[PDB]
């Protein structure tokens, strides 16, 4: 089925800190909405909570003219898993990796994030972030069970600078992914996302919508 | 005034050996459309065309809400500048640097382009590059006289694999760009092309849109 | 104390695929060398053995004037932490995170190696790696608990053409760097690998030599 | 025949900025060293001079066994071109091409170089520079005619924190390169630079080593 309801785990370590989340939210399969709420376990992180940003489910993602592969994936249980990379202008570095299971229309995700290298006086380990900018994401299909997905990422902060990223992605395919879905290529994905946090808290939102045009 | 009609110069050199191009076109400058036919001047080229076609004019490209900052800087005579570089996966690097003058509604391109790295056996040197990917531009402006934009460009070609490449520029402007400009970030844009060639010569389209959302 | 003996759980997958190894070996930590062995558990690995050179021991490695940092960090057992990232020309991309426990003069290595995106056709699923050519590292220390380190790495192969790959890592410390280390930089470092392999089992040795001048 | 004198004209343009300089200088081929002198000729530099440290031989860089392909190419009149970009980690960008000519054992340089997306506070257009650090660039040849060389780069600067680069280029030669040169990679090249600046002038002074082995 496509999903009606969403779990979230994400633990590993910023620069040797670890951390630990749960988290738990809904979302909209045919317009490619979500919302998370996360309680925080052991009071706030030790780091913007707007990093976390492409960590809090390409599951509520529909493509033009039918299922995404990632709802395609999910309705058959075959699945797919992703690996990140997010280089930061500053020198920081994040890698995760996103598994996840199925339940009906309840998604399970258990998501390591790991990031190094950020300064200890930068926007990040000093909560200057304020919000993520808008995306488009470029995916290609090199193969038909690999996406290979790129973005220009971007933060704006309180000194008024942005601060920018580059993230890259495989998302791999335990079976191949159908013909619909190979045959257009490029496909851009643009994505809205929202946060709010308070000290023992976060809300998370984010829009998602496919395209191959804009003419 | 806003832009009708173009003339190309190409000079430069791919892995050592001089090239040089020339071309007049048209365009829309309120629909972001233009057309370009173009000669090469000293010989067949040693290279696939396909190559040439971010370097084959951004006057012709309106903004959602008004002139964009290239229309803007054209009217008032102002100008600005592109310093490009492009990194293609094989290892070979373009630089490039564009420079305009206007005649009214005439645009005069002197673009510098030097080429290095394309393994003799790559799908430019032996012409397997069959078409230009779609493609999506991000634009932020750092500073109020500097656009930096970025895109993962693509081409599909005759072994069924695509050929690769990280574009980024900076667009440096003699006078700011306005605030309405400068208010709306990240904005996007996208682009299709189409080019024809022979032996002799090419004839070449660009379609652009900037866009700040899709939703 | 210094190091004599190591262990080495390498676990994750390739191209979405679990893998699990242990191996075994020495150094010797005054002159920065050291060996590994290790058989395959269950069958083959389903990916070249040659990808896995660098995540097959900086403890080994003196400085030119006295103990690395990472020496340092095993001798008071505040330790480091590895969180690596490899880009490779293909396209692919492997993460990294390597973990540390000693007992006396022993190391206990846990790596997580995740791998994404290498094409079935290519030389890594391929096995046409035929040798890992000698690395200069770059290092710094942004600050006194983080060394970012960076190589551009490249692969012979049976086409005789390399395969190259751009490495990054952070090396992440409990305990502040000492005082006299950081006041040396850069600091580079040579390296050469060697490895053999079977259908069943492999062989694997390096030597690594700090430098901050060849004049 | 080897060189022993340089003249250099760099010219091109830093944030949309035309300028100018010349300079003459020095060097011994035997032992890889270089002196330039450079007045200004149109008024004080309006940016960091030590910006201008790549720009400012290789024909003085000999081989660990004999002649570089450099000097091989200056001493048979063949000629090599540079063509080089600079990534620095605030988003600025330069790209140089060289050209030389030769008069006996004199050399004279052409050389294009354009920057942009220097921020105006940054330490480029704010003077900051203090130094550039040793640097490690790697060498490989891709084919007969081509060298790839890549190195990281860094300042030190007033602040303390470091400015970071990548540096890239090709070197394309109209002759094929020596076979005995040839099977020998990646070799390595050590620099050191030195700058000396007034409101007036600047002394440059340079050392190169190449290796294939530090141990």
């Amino acid at each position: 089925p496509l999903p009606k309801t969403h779990e979230l785990h994400i633990f590993g370590s910023f620069n040797g800190v670890e951390f630990d989340m749960v988290g738990r939210g809904i979302g909209n399969p045919n317009e490619g909405s979500e919302e998370l709420n996360a309680k925080f376990t052991k009071g706030p992180l030790k780091f913007s909570p707007y990093i976390l940003v492409p960590h809090l489910y390409y599951q509520y993602l529909p493509f033009p003219d039918g299922m995404s592969p990632f709802q395609a994936a999910m309705h058959d249980g075959s699945g797919y898993q992703v690996h990140r990379t997010i280089q930061y202008e500053d020198g920081a570095s994040v890698t995760a990796h996103y598994r996840y299971t199925y339940e009906g229309s309840h998604i399970k995700g258990e998501f390591q994030v790991i990031g190094t290298g950020f300064p200890p006086d930068g926007p990040v380990m000093t909560n200057k972030l304020t919000a993520m900018d808008w995306s488009v994401t470029k995916m290609l299909y090199p193969n038909d069970k690999t996406i290979l997905s790129t973005a220009d990422c971007s933060y704006t902060t309180t000194a008024g600078k942005r601060y920018q990223s580059k993230m890259r992605e495989n998302n791999t395919f335990a079976k191949p992914m159908a013909a619909d879905i190979l045959q257009k290529q490029p496909m851009f994905v643009f994505r809205k996302s929202e946060l709010q946090h308070s000290k023992t808290e976060l809300t998370f939102k984010e829009w998602q919508k496919a395209f191959t045009d804009v003419m």
